[PDB]
């Protein structure tokens, strides 16, 4: 009930769905949280639904916006003190095969899913290192960082990139004794607001040829592995992939 | 502080080192625990050091002993009620290359590390399935289930076997709606009693070409990932590998 | 057309199906070959169908028979000179889940698929090392060395074991400059005699949720990757997995 | 000696080192080849060193140049007929950690290593599909598509991206019966011109803690696996990773 005592976390894309569940459990475990999203209506409502401004605040930011990343860390420091924990969770999908992906679609997806995670990881190392915070960078990296989907070409590229870039950062932080860990989390199919707006999506995802458990997960499934990775319980885990997917990748 | 409320766990090789830390944290999170080991002096002392017989007991058992597995589950049921959780942690190593492994060494190691995990996993599914327990089988499966060591030939064989056999069991339990999950845990180098009896072992393991963090882990590092996997927090995780290795396999 | 010039190969389970195709292409690329199998009627016919006794011979041997392995290498040396190449291809399956596998089934499958590959790999290193042969041990290791099948529990165990044991042997041979490489080959579904005797098997295997190419492979698909790995073309490849599966593991 | 009979191949970065060896072996196996590079002095010399214009030509092209990709395929078609084979081999490295990578460095590396491979793969599918060519796209994807290097942050990102994007493309081509395969090749350390210009690089790469064989590979090591993947010998291989690394990733 205080597994994140003293932690100060930034969670990108934290105003709905998976990111909001992470933020909710982080606050319940004692962390101070800054959540981001592009829309202030959603974000301010989300923060107030979780706790007081002494526990959680919202910062408007598109994770592809490099300059905004500096302002986000500045604001979080001023509200809560030194940032210890970063969850790079914001991401988008293009439902196109590699063959049918336009270059504009390619660049837009990579700006959020890859450039954004790079900007956050790079800045996080610079701001977290050598502060004795037990710092942890958690990069959201999908079953699509492991297995292809014929209709998710650019998404697959971005998730494979985050999977292995995170190992580079993990190693550099470990070898330099920075007291920063970097790991990736790989959700299978999760019942999100988006999933609920796509007719038939959940049923298709629950077929046993896709998810062997025969149903999809919920946002708290991803929140709990993120609590583990943000806490000092996982102080020896770095450079590794944590898969929570109902068996999807085991077959 | 009650993340394992109501759980009933068997932990093989639970009387020292990693297994004892798992048992200790399991009891602290509300589980009832039966620990095993071959030696009753060690085992009875270990159980009493953790809690009362209402919380934790010892059962003398070599995990290669197929008939003893039945007696172990029987005893645990009689002490604590239906078993929900099994940690197959007992294991041995032969420090021989494949080239230099005698067949007697091969069969002895496989009897503990592979037959034993098979016996426990098979029996666990039979006894746990369809009871609404949120059941979880946690198979200890090493960095040596991922990367070879020239001087651990039979050990590598056994850990690779446990890694993939566990996925078969995970899938069968998921597809049949048994309410049993099966996952593997892959420690890097951990400061155990054995490590402390080998002069120079810890220093060699801490070299950056081996463990990038520059130091080895502690038994509680493995206990905490086991708490996560035994708890209902991980109810969507099955068929997956959880690596806690200080960066060993990331490079 | 002489990619295996001067090589001397043992291929276990070489009298039908995949093993026979490997032997056929090996002979066509200039290797001398000893094929094994349990039945002399099949084996003598198979050898004569491929070439003369100066090119290929049959040796009756169950790969679980440890003492027979010595006799097999002796016979191959006497026929053809020093063995350079070993393909551990003999294997069996039990169509049982982990839950439903009897211990007799478990031990029988491991005797062929795991003990047998260990016996051949161990002996191969001892006999091949330090002879300047460009020696290569090719261990047949399945898509089931990567992904679980709920009805192939013991098979999954054996293939995971061969996958990682082979890396141990690869590393030891490389670090000791033995001039022996060890790699694994991982077929997807292949149209074998066995497949043709199971009604409906090929159609089930060709479903896109199983093999994305929509059809299964043929024995020559596995023969060609084995030629590459046995030849000096692959002199820098060791400790690695070579997957030929129509896309099975990519999704 | 005619394993690529009738094939028409584009090899990016084909004027030196690994790419030139691929082109050389491709021509020796009967393929017609268009090699690319940025510098015409190098490229025209390279082509003429391998064969006549009826066998091999050079096309000046930076693989980050999207519009040039169309012109490259057009020119290759006019010289040799329909393209069957694409090797995306051009790539660059920044020797910076994630922490120390400037955004300009990030974008420059991704433009070549990731955008370029995407442009070539996308165009290759569009131009190769449904032509009965036995088409094959071979994406060069490094040991750094598997394991991190603390000083290769952007490179790791790009190689992880190519690793998994290639599986998406493989699956789409297989499920749509396009007669196009897509696979990745993962060299370890190879003695290239670049390696020879870095004092001490080869010795560092040959340390057993890096390459267990105790020496690095040569360009023909990568050419031979590319011949296999471009030939119809590998007609059942798609969506998979082919590692040729002297044991680097096995430990
Ligand atoms: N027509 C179709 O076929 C189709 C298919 C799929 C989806 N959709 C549309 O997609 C909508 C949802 O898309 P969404 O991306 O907004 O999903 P979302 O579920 O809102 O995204 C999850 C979280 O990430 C945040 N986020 C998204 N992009 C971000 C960025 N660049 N930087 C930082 N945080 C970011 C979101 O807040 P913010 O959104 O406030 O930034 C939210 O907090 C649906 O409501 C629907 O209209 C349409
Ligand atoms: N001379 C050398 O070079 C060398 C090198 C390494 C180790 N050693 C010896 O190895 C000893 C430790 O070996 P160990 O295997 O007993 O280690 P351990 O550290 O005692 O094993 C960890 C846990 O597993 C249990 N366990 C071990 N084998 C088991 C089995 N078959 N079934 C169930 N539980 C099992 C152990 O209890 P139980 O042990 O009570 O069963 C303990 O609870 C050292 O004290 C030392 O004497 C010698
Ligand atoms: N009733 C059913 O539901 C069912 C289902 C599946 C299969 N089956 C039966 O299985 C038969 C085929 O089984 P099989 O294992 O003989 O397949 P196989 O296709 O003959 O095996 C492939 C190759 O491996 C060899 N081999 C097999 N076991 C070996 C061992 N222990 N050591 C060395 N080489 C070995 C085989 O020769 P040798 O066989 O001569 O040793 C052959 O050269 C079918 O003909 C059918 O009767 C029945
Ligand atoms: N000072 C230092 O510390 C340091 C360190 C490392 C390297 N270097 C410099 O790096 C030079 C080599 O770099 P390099 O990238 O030219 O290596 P390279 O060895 O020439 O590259 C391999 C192949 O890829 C081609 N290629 C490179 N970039 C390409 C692109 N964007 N599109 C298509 N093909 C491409 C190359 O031809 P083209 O090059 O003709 O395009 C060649 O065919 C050295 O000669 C040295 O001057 C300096
Ligand atoms: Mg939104
Ligand atoms: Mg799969
Ligand atoms: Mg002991
Ligand atoms: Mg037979
Ligand atoms: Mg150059
Ligand atoms: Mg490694």
């Amino acid at each position: 009930s205080n597994r994140l005592d003293g932690k100060v976390a930034i969670i990108t894309g934290g105003t709905l769905g998976i990111g909001l569940a992470i933020a909710t459990k982080f606050v319940e475990e004692g962390a101070k949280v800054m959540i981001t999203g592009r829309h202030s209506d959603v974000g301010e409502k989300a923060a107030k639904s979780v706790g007081t401004p002494d526990q959680i605040q919202f910062f408007q930011h598109d994770s592809s916006d490099e300059d905004g990343w500096t302002k986000l860390f500045d604001a979080t420091e001023k509200a809560f003190g030194p940032v210890s924990t970063l969850v790079n969770n914001a991401g988008i999908a293009v439902n196109k095969s590699v063959e049918e992906t336009t270059t504009a679609e390619w660049r837009k997806l990579l700006a959020v899913n890859l450039d954004g995670v790079f900007f956050g990881t790079r800045l996080g190392i610079q701001r977290m290192k050598n502060k004795g915070l037990g710092a942890s960078i958690i990069n959201m990296s999908s079953i699509r960082g492991f297995v292809g989907d014929p209709s998710l070409g650019a998404y697959n590229a971005s998730k494979g990139a985050v999977r292995i870039m995170s190992k580079s950062a993990a190693l550099d932080c470990a070898l330099k004794d920075y007291d920063v860990r970097v790991n990736t989390v790989h959700p299978g199919y999760i019942k999100t607001p988006l999933v609920d707006d796509l007719p038939g999506a959940e049923e298709a995802m629950s077929q046993r040829t896709k998810t062997p458990m025969g149903h999809i997960g919920e946002p708290n499934d991803i929140a709990y592995i993120c609590v583990y990775l943000a806490s000092n319980e996982s102080k020896f885990a770095t450079g590794s992939e944590f898969v929570v997917d109902g068996g999807y990748t085991a077959q």
